[PDB]
């Protein structure tokens, strides 16, 4: 592979060098005959598999502290190596973990909020045994998280998986997620995304109200056991009633959402360590509900009643009236979302701040790696300054990775 | 193996056999992704390549070791051998242009691929040629509104010191004038191309909107400088169906888009000059012509006078001076009789294509990155749709720009 690669801004014709690709570590999919660059999804470690793997890892830590081939470097590794031959595994000190987490955020090749890498608040989970000790610590971390609306990112981090069949797990693909009900007659209620996990949450036990806003209950697994629910106390579910600054019939839509974004089924890779309950937190851009949860087809869909309360011509698809009710809902999601003092970040914003990001990520680690598809929001994309930007995508470690589905593997007891 | 797509929105998924077909790189490797990157012969390499097209070819038309297929490959073979390059026949050179279109993974009009009226201008040997050639295809393709989907194709390359190039990179483009006070008058995209034509003698009416003169280069000789007749060159006023203050701004766009600057290959030819036309997606104007800062630049104009409020960011106000401008470009076009397709209807029209070309074909090269439009993404089906990229033969490639190269 060559030394230097480039990247070129069309908008403003500043040109970038990428030394860091040469520490990719696993696969993208693409190939040199393929490109999979749209595609959205392209038993354990054993111990020759795991040695250079964390050692890859610690010399890497060692490096960011400016402590490389130090005495306490090659001391740590000894021990890493010796604990690898006796017991088939080992643990990170809580600087190493922290230090893992943070950059698997930072090598988040889909993520545009990543200027902000660097503060994450890190909490250690790992002496959990219990559902109920994952729910207690699952409920700090909301609450920390959403400290009265201003937000403050967070990772929370269970025990890491030893044999495959003791894991922890969050079920929940997200920590706050509302309920989707299928109908005799077809029709959905609620979200219809959620459907598949609020029959499962109902069978597990679960009494639904039956609503267009119903908080799914926590499904957490534990050391391989069978899941258990637990309701969410609603006061630590901060939540924004959503209105228009012009339009005075927007409330009677009755529309509100969550104010805590909070990806509950990624695994998170550390010196080959596998996390698989490793729930984190953020802060919304508004486009992920304006667009995303609102307007999609399969999901809310209220693209067509907005439409109607705004009297737009709704025969020709070229008055383009779709995109017209879609850019008033997002005025009205970012007025909301101000005006309850919930932190959120426009899109326009974003972008422009990550640039500003991956300008000093080029310059000071020699690249970072970008998936265009996903960095793009999904509304105005050529008016945002990232949509010129050409962008090197490759996998680097510690990472955020996909797992399969906890009900499709877990084997009940 | 096979591949599988998916559309996240109808969970439909497609399986992509034709992949297996493709041999040109695409830039990745399993470690590096370049899906975001713009841009990433003699007698032994032209024989083979030469070879799959007939092959291909005989195929397509269900004579596959033929008769006609076995003396087609001794015709080129002993052309190559005593001539070092060969000649396309009609029924081929018609073929390779069709198919040049169809694997072109970052065109969303190809649903229309195979209505496709083709130019042969091999036997062009003049500037003066290729400029009665072009007016001829602009005239035919432009065809009072209505627009048709065409080609012309001049004389292949030989020897690098003898190209046929059009150096406009479109047909028709706006002149772009550097002002004493720094800013930009015209089409900034195209500012350095508009001193080239000065520099050969062009007098600019240093306007807004001043179609720029054909500079074409034959046989490897200098450029020269051809005003196309105006007469030819069909522009629509820009106007809103409910702002009447909207003619005001003194928007216009001209009706044919048609690229220039490429380069067709096919059986391992280089057409070095071809340029092709369809008609516009309403967002080509709406959004990259008219609203990227390196452009036209008029969304701070426009949101004036629709009077937004334009302190922060998160008032959208760009958003919203976004919609209502691609609004008035569909409905100028429209109330015209000028063909032009939205965005909405154009996307449709390529996942059916999309379902054709995998029903059939056993699958369809696409660029995800090109294919979204540029504005309200998800909210077309093809946001949701998975795409594979990869380089099938023959296609439009990219080359060099001609005053790069060319020495006078
Ligand atoms: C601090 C505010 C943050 C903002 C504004 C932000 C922004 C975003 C957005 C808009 C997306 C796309 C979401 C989607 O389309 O589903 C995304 C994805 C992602 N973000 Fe962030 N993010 C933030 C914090 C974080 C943190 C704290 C982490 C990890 C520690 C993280 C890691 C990721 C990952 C791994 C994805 C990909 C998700 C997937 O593949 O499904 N982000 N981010
Ligand atoms: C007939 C109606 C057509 C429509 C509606 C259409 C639409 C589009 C659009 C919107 C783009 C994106 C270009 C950009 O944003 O810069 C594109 C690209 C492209 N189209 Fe088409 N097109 C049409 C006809 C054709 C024809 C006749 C050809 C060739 C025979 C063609 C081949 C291509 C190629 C090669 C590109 C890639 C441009 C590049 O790489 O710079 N298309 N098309
Ligand atoms: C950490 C973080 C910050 C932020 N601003 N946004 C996120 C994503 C939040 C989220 C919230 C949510 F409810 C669903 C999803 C993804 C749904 C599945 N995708 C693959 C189609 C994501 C995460
Ligand atoms: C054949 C065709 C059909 C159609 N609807 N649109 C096109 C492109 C027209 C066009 C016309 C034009 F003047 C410039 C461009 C893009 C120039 C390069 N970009 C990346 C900065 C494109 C070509
Ligand atoms: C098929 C395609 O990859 C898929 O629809 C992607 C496109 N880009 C995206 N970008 C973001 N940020 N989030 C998404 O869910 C998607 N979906
Ligand atoms: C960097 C990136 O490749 C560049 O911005 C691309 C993105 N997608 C595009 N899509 C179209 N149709 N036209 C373009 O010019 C571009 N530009
Ligand atoms: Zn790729």
């Amino acid at each position: 592979c060559p030394r230097f690669l480039k990247v070129k801004n069309w908008e403003t014709e500043v040109v970038l060098t990428d030394t860091l690709h040469l520490k990719s570590t696993l696969e993208t999919g693409c190939t040199e005959y393929i490109c999979m660059g749209s595609i959205m999804h392209p038993d354990v470690a054993t111990k020759d598999q795991l040695f250079p793997l964390a050692k890859e890892f610690i010399d890497q830590y060692y490096s960011s502290i400016k402590r490389f081939g130090s005495k306490a470097h090659m001391e740590r590794l000894e021990e890493v190596n010796k604990e690898i031959d006796t017991t088939s595994t080992y643990q990170l000190k809580d600087t190493e973990l922290i230090y893992g987490a943070k950059h698997a955020w930072r090598n988040a090749s889909r993520c545009v909020g990543r200027i902000q890498w660097s503060k994450l608040q890190v909490f250690d989970a790992r002496d959990c045994t219990t559902a109920h000790g994952m729910f207690n610590y699952i409920c700090n971390h909301v609450k920390y998280a959403t400290n009265k609306g201003n937000l403050r990112s967070a990772i929370t981090i269970f025990p890491q998986r030893t044999d495959g069949k003791h894991d922890f797990r969050v079920w929940n693909s997200q920590l706050i997620r509302y309920a989707g009900y299928k109908q005799p007659d077809g029709s959905t209620l609620g979200d219809p995304a959620n459907v598949q996990f609020t029959e499962i949450c109902i069978q597990q036990g679960w009494k639904p109200p039956r609503g267009r806003f119903d908080v799914l209950p926590l499904l957490l697994q534990a050391n391989g056991n069978d899941p258990e629910l637990f309701q969410i106390p609603p006061e630590l579910v901060l939540e924004v009633p959503i209105r228009h600054p012009k339009f005075e019939w927007f409330k009677d839509l009755g529309l509100k959402w969550y104010g805590l974004p909070a990806v509950s089924n990624m695994l998170l890779e550390i010196g080959g360590l596998e996390f698989s309950a490793c729930p984190f937190s953020g802060w919304y851009m508004g486009t992920e509900i304006g667009v995303r949860d609102y307007c999609d087809n399969s999901r809310y869909n209220i693209l067509e009643e907005v439409a109607k309360k705004m009297n737009l011509d709704m025969r020709k698809t070229s008055s383009l009236w779709k995109d017209q009710a879609l850019v008033e809902i997002n005025i009205a999601v970012l007025y909301s979302f101000q005006s309850d003092k919930v932190t959120i970040v426009d899109h326009h914003s974003a972008t422009e701040s990550f640039i500003k990001h991956m300008e000093n990520e080029y310059r000071c680690r020699g690249g970072c790696p970008a998936d265009w598809v996903w960095i793009v929001p999904p509304m105005s994309g050529s008016i945002t300054p990232v949509f010129h930007q050409e962008m090197l995508n490759y996998r680097l470690t510690p990472s955020f990775e996909y797992q399969p589905d906890p009900w499709n593997t877990h084997v009940w007891k």
